[PDB]
């Protein structure tokens, strides 16, 4: 009978909907994504010419520091059991490190998968948030097209700048405190480039960080990262700086790879030429100076349920989502 919307299929979003499944039913289970495909930041993309060269253009790995291990060790077991995860075993220079570090093997997106399909939750795509009205007790979410639809919960997961965009009778549920701690959070600017190759080969890393240059941060072979054996192409990942990235935020898209494919010239000379090219803009990448005070969660009405969760509200990390999703669950407990 409870028809409850999740709005972001993304690591927050699925996870919220896999342990909405536990712990109930009866219930109808929406998620809605304004993008194409599921992921968020945690996005892969595949190559045109083979759906088997995959590349992660925003998050690489998985840490796992010594307290998130026990603390979300039935989370990490979970993952490791399916395979969807697996020990890091190919180098990677500039790390830090009792840490221990995590792939997945069919690309990082594999894990919103994962869990989408644990909620059996009815996942529709295209689906932008324009809007959230209240009318008789019950929510109306109005779309880009077309009609709008009814529903007696919502969990709201898109970074807080998007979540503020929104227009509608959510503005006047946000009290003016709870408008200037939101307005706190804040996140840095990156861009990705992922290129795709049949070639072959190399460097004795699988991933490098740099901090001497002035466009790129990250490169990674992500094919070697993941340890695919098979002879697929080679994938190349580079994350862009946060000044490069604020700089050419509304700048072309085709001025901005030309930038960067410049620039992998003077890292790594003697790469052919690529057969495809993803440029990726992450306008929010990752939290900075954002909380506003440390809780995993934001509520902002109660009969009927409307509530915000995500990365602006933890850290910008696997284990930042799983607080913020175990943090909303508490709260709908009792509804
Ligand atoms: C370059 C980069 C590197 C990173 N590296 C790492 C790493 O190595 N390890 C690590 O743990 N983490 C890393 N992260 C961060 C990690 O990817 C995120 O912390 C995690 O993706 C947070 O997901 P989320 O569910 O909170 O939000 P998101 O993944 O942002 O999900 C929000 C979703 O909501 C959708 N949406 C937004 N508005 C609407 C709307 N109106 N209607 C419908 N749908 C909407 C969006 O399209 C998006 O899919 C990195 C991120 C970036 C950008």
């Amino acid at each position: 009978m409870a028809q409850v919307l999740i709005v972001g299929a993304g690591m927050t979003g699925s996870l919220c909907a896999a342990l909405l499944r536990r712990q109930t039913g009866p219930l109808y289970l929406a998620v809605w994504d304004k993008a194409d495909d599921s992921g968020g930041r945690m996005t892969t993309a595949c190559s045109p010419h083979n759906p088997q060269c995959t590349a992660d253009l925003g998050a690489q790995y998985i840490t796992c520091t010594p307290h998130y291990a026990k603390k979300h060790q039935r989370f990490y077991d979970e993952l490791l059991a399916y395979g969807v995860l697996r020990p890091l075993s190919s180098p990677i220079e500039g790390m830090v490190m009792g840490d221990c570090n995590f792939v997945a093997p069919q690309g990082i997106s594999s894990i919103i998968k994962h869990y989408l399909k644990e909620s059996g939750a009815e996942v529709y795509f295209r689906h932008r948030v324009t809007q959230i009205n209240l009318r008789d007790d019950k929510w109306e979410v109005s779309k880009q097209t077309g009609s709008p639809e009814q529903f007696d919960l919502i969990v709201l997961t898109m970074p807080v700048p998007e979540i503020l965009q929104l227009q509608g009778d959510i503005t006047t549920l946000i009290s003016e405190c709870q408008r200037q701690q939101l307005e706190a959070v804040s996140y840095s600017s990156r861009y990705a480039l992922g290129l795709f190759y049949e070639a072959g080969t190399d460097v004795p890393w699988a991933g490098q960080y740099i901090t001497s240059n002035p466009c790129i941060r990250f490169v990674s072979i992500d094919n070697k990262k993941r340890n695919i054996e098979s002879s697929i192409g080679p994938s190349l990942v580079i994350h862009t700086t946060v000044p490069f990235g604020v700089t050419y935020l509304e700048h072309s898209i085709e001025d901005v790879q030309e930038l960067v494919f410049q620039q992998l010239e003077n890292i790594l000379p003697g790469l052919p030429q690529p057969i495809a090219t993803k440029c990726q803009k992450w306008r929010h990448s990752q939290v900075t100076n954002a909380a506003a005070n440390c809780p995993g969660q934001m509520t902002l009405h109660h009969k009927p349920f409307l509530a915000c969760g995500g990365d602006g509200f933890t850290q910008s990390n696997f284990d930042g989502c799983i607080t913020s999703a175990l943090c909303v669950l508490e709260a709908l407990k009792n509804y």
